[PDB]
This record gives structure tokens, sequence and C-alpha cells, in this order.
DNA sequence: TAAAATGTGATCTAGATCACATTTTAGGCAAAAAAGGCCTTGACATCCCACCTCACGTATGCTATAATGTGTGCAGTCTGACGCGGCG
């Protein structure tokens, strides 16, 4: 619930044309997930990554 | 009338005469040969060119304890008029 804290401060930002503060505001949305979303992310990825390994697997021409 | 000009005439004195042989020497006409002008040759000297050429310099890659929302040193507020966007 925090794109909503973007909506109404948007809403009500004082003109503020600085980037600084819609980047740093923008990134505070996102939270720091760890511990084992890294692990997650990591297994994901390996995962895919080795089913594009079986996408390779599957051609035949890929060992010539 | 002072002072310069004018006759004595015999005894001389440096150059001209005068026909012909021999030099010379032009001057100017033909040219031999030498020294520029033309080219060549050998020998040198210095390269331009470029063709390479290794050392030093440079473009790029990872480093596994862990660490996770700026600010940050400034401005000193000039001011009167005119547009324009809210602001009722």
């Amino acid at each position: 619930a925090a794109a909503q804290v973007l909506s109404s401060v948007e809403s009500e930002i004082g003109r503020t044309t600085d980037p600084v503060r819609m980047y740093m505001r923008e990134m505070g949305t996102v939270e720091l997930l760890t511990r084992e979303g890294e692990i997650d992310i990591a297994k994901r990825i390996e995962d895919g990554i080795n089913q594009v390994q079986c996408s390779v697997a599957e051609y035949p021409e890929a060992i010539t």
C-alpha cells in the first residue's frame, strides 16, 4: 500500500521539479526482501535457465 | 725733350732635300686549338621511405562477515508593472 502514498502525495506534491525526490520516493514503494527471497529469486532464475537448457537439449543440431 | 725705336752687314746654324732599298705590319682574313657551353660517366653522400619493432602503456575483470530514504550548507528576502491561472 505504497502506490497510494505516491497517489495522494503526487496529488499534493508542491510542484516539486527535482527528480531526486521522485526516484527516491518511488523506490520507497518496494521493500527489502531477504534471507530466502534472495534464495528464491535465485532458485527461479536457475530453474528457468536449466529449462532453456532443456530447450537446447530438445534441439538435435545443438550437439552438431 | 725724355725715352723708346732704328740702321752695320758679315758670320754663322738647326733642319730640309732627295731617289731608292728594305721592314713591317698591319688589319684583317683563314683557322687551330682551348675553354666555355652542351652532354655523359663514375663515384659518393645523404638521404626519403617505409618497413618493421619491442616496451611500455592501456582497456578490461573480480574482490563472498557485513553494511540498505537525501537533506547539508547556501539564499537573503530589491521592486514596480504586466500576464496569466486560479480564486470567488
